[PDB]
C-alpha cells in the first residue's frame, strides 16, 4: 500500500524492487 515512487510503465520496478515493492496499477507499492 505504500506507494514507492518507482512505477511500472515500460519495464518493471528494479529499484523499489529491491524494497520488495510490487507492480500494482503500473506503479509500485509496498503493501
Amino acid at each position: 500500500g505504500i506507494p514507492c515512487g518507482e512505477s511500472c510503465v515500460y519495464i518493471p520496478c528494479t529499484v523499489t524492487a529491491l524494497l520488495g515493492c510490487s507492480c500494482k496499477d503500473k506503479v509500485c507499492y509496498k503493501n
